[PDB]
């Protein structure tokens, strides 16, 4: 058996990524700075499909016309040279400090108006280079503080900012489309939009929803020990999984962004299982962070783990599902049920119906073993490659 | 000082919280049952407004058709004899044996059409003793593993089942709003609609999404480690705030149910704070549990407790309010410019505006202090009855 | 492959966990009391070493002398009839109103000297059953509230207790030891001694602390987002590490006492590496719940799967340690030198070796990556049953 | 009212709290650097009585010999011109790239021994300034994955490492004490020794463990969930209570170092409660950061807020204990019965009592309430300055 990525698989990194020089808030970087042409090379090499960016990742901030000018066409160059694509870029609207009390929902107007022409700026950007989606994660929007932030006029601002940048995109006519990314807490106490439900139900109040997704990652709604599994499906349901960040999590922390499939491996499990069969064509996008014990050969040691484990993975669940016994196990768990209309019989005859309730045995139902277990032991015994 | 309740407070009690014998799941019953009538009298005597029910805390589950009059008839004596109101009412979909894979998301169909019939003739109960908003919490709805339960399928399961619900309120003309109430684990390993967002995003996906809101419990969105003032805010701004639980809950945790103003103090008072400015005109319900250490008198004390709690941060937060000083904080802390539309201007003139970007001085923005703790620490002394 | 157990493997459960009815703080009992001759015959099938008990699961509380006997005798024969053993016994200082605040540590004095009776009595039981050790779980012990516990006095009563528990044992001649089971709360709003590091820490402050030691369970831990298998090496470093209760969680929320192998799957399989490479030689107890979704075929799997779980991830870490690929790796990331003393040359030798400060080149050693990405994707491989 | 600090109060502060420039994980710095001189300056006017120091605070790193004797020689006359004192020292092991693995027990052996002998200059230092007491906060001892760390090879090391220290001091003749400082996460994935119980239990194995205590934080036990009066009460239980620091925390999440008083108000309550009532007579040293949304004038007006948090629990703590209404329900709770030996009598009369056991009335004992609510409830009302 292996398990060798190819660019068919649409696995994606973004600069920042296998770029980042491990600084964290007790310690200085231990590696050095990565030009951004050298990481299109070597996740090329390795057998990813392309590569995403914020506008600071490529052209640095401050920089002149020319010099931005000058920092496209190399970066254009690699891409040509390699065949690899940009299908995401998003905005820094966190490191400066003008954003520290945020970009969007900052307390001072100059401070929001800035945020969107920046925004603007790099949106140009993204189209010309390709992109299909436009990342928004808003790190800074939220308090420590319960004062300092009136969070309606706050959910006020921030549809404000969404919807002009709809209105921008429509005016142009540009095809692409925008993804929210959730995160509850880090590095502002509170986050605004904490969890995917609470970005999906934000979308709703928005002018165009159509225009606007959801850019989920695995270890934010794990900080909140939310089921990432679930919260997918909600958004897969609702029409809106646009883009999807994997990498792992160790629980109720600070956000470790581990390479994909370590932190949680049962939850990595169900959401590749769902995934693949909900027919997810997107990206799958990693945004983790090499360890900072590790040299550039553990950087591209850790890059290539998340392909190999989200492969692995692949193999597992499509065993699993395509097994009959399992597909027995199911049965007896009354999932085909489960994909029943409860009452397609209309309300009327679910009112007349005895055997609904006068006339229904609730003891005998009540018995009725759900059988889940042994299912999830054969889920077990798929995953650890050990049927028999 | 003193902080008496009064009806007009709209302080309200379900009968199971002070009815709560103190079984956990490690022990069993200390405190015998209370009649309802008695708890109806007893909160009366402590200056409540009204009670809410289950159907099962009301009419013994599987009662006869007479016994059922004559459990309600006796109720509504004491109703009458106290004067005190029932506003809201809910089904219990989690207790009996029957509900252990859910209510209407339950693998098994005849299940759902059960726990959908008996809901109905609970609403029709509701209705009758005058409930304006009628709660849905849907305990049992979700998994300990994931192969049982397909959640795009279980959405499914639940849109059919509250589209049904409407259906029916509407067709018999009744004035009664459905709040649901979320809950991210306990009983189930992960319920399904885990936090405020999750539900107001499904809402929306309703066919009259206008007959539904939301019933968020402190405890509850305290058990993801969220923010509840700001999750209570994301609600308040859509329109679907209809009902709220009051009780207090030390972190991430089973949940604990403690009286309201226990657990996450400061918590607390910033969601008084944010009720009373924006004019919540609904219940002050307190979901909570007296702890199995304590006898009746103890039970009594308790909820009087919850009652004191409310009106102290409420005199303590509308102190915060009213201070010259505090007004003076706040906008020194930019709380004005949130308020104010970013680009009323229009996206033209904000394109166009050199002040925005190309003549926008950084550095300057940057270096302005947001003020931040001392507003902090004028709430903080506030809430401590330490101002000078 | 196959995973079948025997009693050499010495997998034991107690009575508690197969026979628990499915009562949760919100729902009724799904499954009847089983009796606990049947849970013995139905264990030993399965390939158990032998059962645990505490005194009430055996004989039912308030039981007379001549009802005492006639439940142990039955007892005994199902143990001779089968082969299974009595390894661990313990007490239930829990379940009864009367321990509401707490056996030992209960603020009425006459209950703390009845619930050192109750032991008492049950552990002339268990030495007459062969039991080697005796485990305390302190779940009443704690408070929901501040002012109710002064938790100095608590300890001079805790440790009171385990001192008076220590004469008798000593003055009977019996051979059994003792081992403290923390848990960080539930039911108890916070229990003391939380975790494996606040037992080791009391133990050390009672009269014959050779007595006691620990019996840690995975799920308590993770139930405080610690490392299990970090606070199981802290006790076997201790020379503590007398008992464990193995089972599954998923992060921090209620303890769920899943079947071994669900929740933290990674943290099970260095679980597993760390007690067959230390030479952990005690019984491998399951202290686990069936989900109430289940009947009693469920019961019996899931039981099953316990042990399965444990030797497919001892199969699967002996092959990761005796692989030279890893051995290399480990090599490579000097965990041969972690196990080298840092300066048996002395204090002094250390104090006059320029090379470990004047002269030692701090970049150079600041530049060697650790390579520990590689070996945790070596980790992986193996778990999953990928290697090539 | 007012609540003005005096030196006496023993309030203390680290040169890295109020110093701290707002460099997050995500963040630039947001304010300038602080001379040593001007945080001893502005502090003693603050009211302050001391300060503390790492090594790299107060002489930056790979300073010359020549430098460093200026950086000390002007630090101390600002001590000299103010009347501050240095009550406590500590180590940086966490900021330079070499200690990415760990200081004490890196793998890499050359790296241990640059710890040793970087910690031993510093303790010199400490001792000249007057220090009674040095921390030890091993921040990067620990891991992110399961092999890279042999955690009783680790403790090992952490042993070695601690009683060479303690030879060190003991054969200079020094008057200081150490202190370690448990976090159970942050920076790296999982800390050793991540709670006061654990850094107790390790102690009690050191060869000399007179010379060593815990330094337990706030926030550091509140990002396991644990209750951080309860673990400062085993502490003082043990006699290792020598350090404390002061913070506040919003549950388990990365670790915020908020001012004291905000986080969880009543925990601040209590632990100041017990502190003071137990005689606590070391320095209240806060380890804060001033949010990276404040200027200056923020970073003074949090510091103040520390201590006048501090005083004002102080004064709503002593009320409490001093309230004749809450002496009463303090016996009414039976915390007096708590105090009292279980069995003074002895183990031989506590067998032969058949009060104990055979003639004890469990029902009665049982019905007795515990009256901890309005025991809470009286806490609650000191706690706002509701009394009446
Ligand atoms: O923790 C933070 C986020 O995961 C961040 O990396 C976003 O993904 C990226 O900035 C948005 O495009
Ligand atoms: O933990 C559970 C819920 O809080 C529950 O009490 C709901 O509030 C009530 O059953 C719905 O009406
Ligand atoms: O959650 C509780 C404990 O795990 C409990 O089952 C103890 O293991 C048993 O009562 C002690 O012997
Ligand atoms: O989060 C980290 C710690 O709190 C740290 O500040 C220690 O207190 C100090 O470095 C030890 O002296
Ligand atoms: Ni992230
Ligand atoms: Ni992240
Ligand atoms: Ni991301
Ligand atoms: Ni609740
Ligand atoms: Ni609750
Ligand atoms: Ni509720
Ligand atoms: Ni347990
Ligand atoms: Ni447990
Ligand atoms: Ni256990
Ligand atoms: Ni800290
Ligand atoms: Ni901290
Ligand atoms: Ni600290």
């Amino acid at each position: 058996m292996n398990y060798q990525p190819t660019p068919e698989d649409r696995f994606t990194f973004g600069l920042w990524t296998v770029g980042w020089q491990g600084r964290d808030p007790f310690g200085d970087a231990t590696r050095r700075a990565l030009d951004p042409v050298e990481s299109v090379r070597r996740l090329a090499e390795l057998g990813a499909h392309g590569v995403t960016f914020h506008d600071d990742d490529l052209i640095p901030f401050g920089s002149s016309d020319s010099e931005r000018e000058e920092h496209v066409k190399r970066f254009r160059q690699a891409l040509d040279d390699t065949g690899m694509k940009v299908p995401m870029a998003t905005t820094n609207l966190f490191t400066h400090p003008v954003f520290k009390d945020g970009g969007f929902t900052a307390n001072d107007r100059d401070v929001r108006r800035y945020a969107l022409r920046k925004t603007i700026r790099n949106i140009d950007l993204a189209v010309e280079l390709g992109a299909e989606t436009y990342v928004a994660w808003g790190g800074r929007e939220g308090a420590e503080s319960g004062g300092a932030k009136d969070v309606r006029d706050a959910l006020d601002r921030m549809k404000e900012a969404f919807d002009l940048l709809g209105e921008y995109v429509t005016s142009q006519g540009y095809d692409i489309r925008f993804a929210i990314e959730p995160k509850p807490n880090e590095p502002r106490g509170d986050i605004l939009l904490p969890t995917v439900g609470h970005a999906l139900a934000f979308i709703e109040r928005l002018e165009r929803p159509e225009l606007y997704g959801v850019n989920p990652e695995v270890g934010h709604e794990q900080m909140a020990g939310l089921n990432f599994p679930h919260g997918i499906a909600q958004a897969l349901w609702a029409g809106k999984l646009f883009h999807i960040d994997l990498n792992g999590q160790n629980g109720i922390k600070y956000d470790q962004d581990l390479r994909f499939g370590a932190g949680d491996l049962r939850a990595a499990f169900w959401l590749v299982d769902l995934l693949e069969s909900a027919g997810y064509s997107g990206p799958r996008h990693f945004d983790f962070k090499p360890p900072r014990t590790e040299d550039f050969d553990g950087v591209w040691a850790s890059a290539a783990g998340c392909m190999r484990n989200y492969l692995i993975l692949k193999e597992r669940a499509a065993a699993f599902r395509a097994d009959p016994e399992v597909q027995e196990a199911l049965r007896a768990s009354r999932l085909d049920e489960l994909a029943r209309p409860t009452a397609a019989d209309g309300l009327q005859a679910l009112l007349d119906d005895r055997s609904a309730f006068e006339e229904f045995d609730v003891d005998a139902a009540a018995a009725r073993g759900m059988a889940f277990e042994r299912l999830d032991q054969l889920a077990m015994d798929h995953l650890l490659g050990a049927r028999g």
